[PDB]
């Protein structure tokens, strides 16, 4: 149970460009914003995949193309291990 702002806040300047077509990044892009906050402790980390889903909010299924290649050039800094199936942002 942890969540962050620090994803809308990361992408907010770029909402416009990131959500328009092409490869939104010299303008700005959210690493940028990441480098100044980065994370405390290993499991703090766990709040990247509770904070990547929540940008999912501004970016529904509408704009699929940009939405493929968000991450690839503009996400959060997760660390998780690689497995099969994963849950995230779930709640019992």
């Amino acid at each position: 149970a942890i969540t962050c702002g620090q994803v809308d806040a990361n992408l907010a300047p770029c909402v416009p460009f990131l959500t328009q077509g092409g490869e939104p990044g010299a303008a700005c892009c959210s690493g940028v914003r990441t480098l100044n906050g980065n994370t405390q402790s290993s499991d703090d980390r766990r709040t990247a995949c509770n904070c990547v889903k929540a940008a999912a909010n501004r970016y529904p299924n509408l704009k699929d193309d940009a939405a493929q290649s968000l991450p690839s050039k503009c996400g959060i800094s997760l660390t998780v291990p690689i497995s099969r199936t994963v849950n995230c942002d779930t709640i019992s």
